[PDB]
């Protein structure tokens, strides 16, 4: 039963794994979700759609690397329901990055968890995929996405339009 | 009487194409209005000068397509009197960007009647032009339009003339 | 409520709209699905993975255009939870071919259906778009898979892995 | 029985598509026995026999093209006796353009009858390709005939053989 | 209410301004009248074609650079209704040519009335931008109306249409 | 009656060129057909419809060449109903090439026919075109075909699709 290439690699570890493929995808949904939010006629900001929508294709690549991982080690991979976003409307380009940075907290959290489990499990190759391919970059994910936060605190976001415009034009353009 | 090449060329088609040229002749010369009234040195908003001159100019060459498709079906294109635009004074850019999204919904309004005409006399030849040339991109100009109506008010005009200049700056520009 | 550029776009359509693209994301995971099962070192077939893997990114750009057709029409998104595909294991390539052959033919339905639709609401411009990027692609599809189909039937798969091998290096390598 | 790709083709529609194949090439055979009756010593119009030869191609390429657009939608090919065209000598040329029209009108009054017979049976996609690869093709073709058939009469043909070698040497070189 | 740039800005100049760019646009009119009249199957000139919407678009920027004029000078632009040509069937290429030749000669009598009023009024600045961009070009606009006219004549035009068949072959093109 | 350059041209000869058109011209037929049954998609042998493609446009410029042989030799083309090929099913590549050596040997066999008969009507010229443009082409096709029949033999078709398969994707290929 088990494959040919399978070695030190436990089922709780591929468990998790698909569990961070499902959530990478969520992910992926909810920041493709607020990029075509931001290309609405009513909002009107095209530099936070695409930066959005750069995200979603990031995180798809993360959930596909994770997807070539779990095939590496000799892990099945098994694909669950996509859950929806859990808001159709994203109020403004503050409140959206606000919920960008709640997103990547908790996957940065998952995959520190899975980073512990790899750990406990005593598997090295897990451990050194986990902190070349994601932390890092959930960290510098994380630290933009403050300093968007930040930045549109202290321009008057959301309560200036003025602000969003922009920020819309400067920053992310 | 009929031409050599008229066939399968509705009277009431080759009518509304006549109309469809002089509605849009009309258009142009609205934009026009619009571009020479944003170079006045009391208003002097260049680019918003610009892109309503581009605007006139592409009216101007759907009139023209338009006149080229009544030859080639076998038609005889009938000019009426391009009448004046409805206003000299176009107070400020949002009110210019509005007009400009009252016309233009008007012109595919015009269109999508005009399709009508031509699906009810089974000319699909007509139908097919209209789809490629003309529907696309009334839904686009309208959308663009609605973008840059959506961001004026968010940016505060036309109370504050700060965010004309800089719609006029970063947008247009 | 209605949005500044919504015009001629009736509610049934964007309820439509809004369907397919769920559909258009289920059939890209169902399409990522079969890549990562051909990637299995118990499968080993790389040119199946790298067909099903650009079918997936296909029919995401399609789904993505979707979304913004909704949004150039002035109808809102709202999106679904994305089912897991039907089956984990895709017992070889002919199967995974009748598959993806399956839910092409299902897409092209409910891409008949929704043109069918806005031709009843008199909605041109949405049978323009359906008939340009959608139509055409999924006859096209649906050809190829059969020409796969029929070449793995005669080449004797699936009871023969050296006709999938064959298959692999010289059609779809 | 029904091909693996065959959906939402009717019947009627795949005799209508095997009956405008055989115009089609019945169009080339026409064009080419002009080209080549042009080509006759006691004649000698290089160019308009380039132009017949040139219609001769572009017929056999609708014909072509129509045969793969029958093998995409699942249909089958049956091919008919190529009937010979109603003449041998073509008089002169402007007797040819007249000819070269009728035949022409009589291919789009069939391409019309097609597209309507599609549109009954509800089938967008034939639809398109009428639309997209044949209707504007055959207006433009006709406008071009209607062109150099007004030109001919008025220089003086067939009357005046300086007015056919004028025409040979200006408009079709 | 006198702008600020207004200097040595007469109110007769500015609506002499005026009515000379309704002409310049009811000359462009004129020509694309023409234009779109040889374009017809019937007749099927097509270097007159492209010379009439030659000279239509050149009286568009005649009366875009008067514009311009307006608006730099301090004067207020005052759009009126653009007349329909008078003629809607130009019988043929020198008739064409005449009335052409009757409209410059009318747009320089204008533009000399004009250049009086200024010389009237010391509106040296005025002047000189009337003699730099519009009477050099009114004299070889006329010119050259004049030799096309005499070229037709002595042709044998409008009775041989072999005549305006060689001249749109030769001269024009 | 005769032409100016009609010189040793027997009238025997004159209507072994027409008949060897209208064979050429079936040829060209039954390849057409040959070739777009193998884009079938219960067939799907992409480069057995190259080759038949090919080869069906090799046989209409043997006879637009043998056509502007008639011509020059002062000749006149009377062209015959092109005949529907004796097959629709040609049930798969061995079969089909097969049919396609039996063609050519017929063409072959006429070619060589209409050489005897030039031969003794005494027209060198006719002998000379003959030998030069249409044996050794016929000699390098026949010896092709047969190339190919034998491979396909020996890989084991047409009992065997993988010997199909194969020989399509390696020596058509
Ligand atoms: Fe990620
Ligand atoms: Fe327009
Ligand atoms: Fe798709
Ligand atoms: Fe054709
Ligand atoms: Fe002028
Ligand atoms: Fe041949």
């Amino acid at each position: 039963s088990p494959s040919q290439v399978r070695q030190n690699y436990h089922q709780d570890s591929e468990a998790a794994i698909n569990r961070q493929i499902n959530l990478e995808l969520y992910a992926s949904y909810v920041y493709l979700s607020m990029s075509y939010y931001f290309d609405r006629d009513d909002v009107a900001l095209k530099n936070f759609a695409k930066y959005f929508l750069h995200q979603s294709h990031e995180e798809r690549e993360h959930a596909e690397r994770l997807m070539k991982l779990q095939n590496q080690r000799g892990g099945r991979i098994f694909l669950q329901d996509i859950k929806k976003p859990d808001r159709d409307d994203w109020e403004n380009g503050l409140t959206a990055m606000e919920c960008a940075l709640c997103l990547e907290r908790s996957v940065n959290q998952s995959l520190l968890e899975l980073h512990k489990l790899a750990t406990e499990k005593n598997d090295p190759h897990l451990c050194d995929f986990i902190e070349t391919h994601y932390l890092n970059e959930q960290v510098e994910a994380i630290k933009e996405l403050g300093d968007h936060i930040t930045n549109l605190r202290k321009m008057g976001a959301p309560g200036s339009g003025m602000a969003e415009y922009l920020f819309d034009k400067h920053t992310l353009g």
